[PDB]
């Protein structure tokens, strides 16, 4: 037992399920860009649950990594990296989520040590896994920030360079 | 005579005044942002004359360049080198213009050779000025279009190395 653990956790993620909503239509309330991609209802739910939850439901995130998507999409190759991120990534875990949670409503007390353990194995690493693309997503922030403060940067190095004073344009010859 | 030189030269500068307008006229009715910013008529009259010159009106760069100048502003301290760019550098260059192409209007005849050549010569290097920002404003283009590549690479990169796979985030411990 095991069986202690379990039910908590099957608690807790009934809360965050919950709060999850929530969240989801405090969003939508705010005009939640997951409203639409590349189209159906609760094939993108799953994703908008887990993606929001993965960034704390922050708006100004939210809206940094939807201008990244946006950023990707326009250019045709790319189409598959994103697809892995948003579809095989980003809904997998929470189809994963959703399944193992169907099992705990099933009641834990009809399971055993050859399968209840091995359904608590697997929910401990869905959970490890969820932690590691939340880091992964707040690394990517981070760098996309980075490179917004750089550009900014670079910009005003140019000008000190150059928008002086006449005399410091570039020669008109060259 | 210099005299010849200078009749031609007026007329072309009536000739660029003439289809500046109908330039500025052609960009107002698209939307235009030099309608505003940090706010008279006609100081911004010449600003924009200029700047749309510079950038052969071409609706684009147009765009970036108030998108550039945004983004500068969005920085307290820079106000000192973005004014010296748009009201010293680019307005001042325009009165220069319309000062010398007054005196044409005042006809050629009435110089001299103290100071018909002077004027002339005032003049020429009004035009290598113009010629010169217009290149550096190509070059600054350039630059931002680059840093706007160079984001999204960096973005690919990023994706790359991360979201192909569930096990290829970052680590959940570091």
């Amino acid at each position: 037992t095991i069986a202690s653990e379990l039910k908590a956790i099957g608690k807790e993620l009934e809360d965050q399920k919950k709060e999850e909503n929530i969240q989801i239509a405090k969003i939508a309330k705010e005009k939640d860009f997951l409203s639409t991609f590349k189209i159906d209802e609760d094939i993108q739910m799953k994703i908008k649950r887990t993606l929001y939850s993965s960034l704390d439901y922050k708006k100004e995130n939210i809206e940094k990594l939807k201008e990244i998507l946006e950023i990707l999409k326009k250019n045709s190759e790319h189409y598959n990296i994103i697809g892995r991120l948003i579809y095989h990534i980003s809904w997998g875990i929470q189809f994963q989520i959703e399944q193992n949670l169907e099992l705990i409503q099933n009641g834990v007390e009809n399971l055993s040590q050859e399968e209840s353990k091995s359904l608590l194995m697997q929910i401990k690493s869905n959970l490890e896994i969820k932690q590691r693309l939340k880091k992964t997503l707040n690394e990517t922030l981070k760098v996309y920030n980075q490179n917004t403060q750089d550009n900014e940067k670079i910009l005003a190095e140019h000008f000190n360079k150059y928008y002086k004073d006449f005399d410091t344009l570039k020669p008109a010859f060259y």
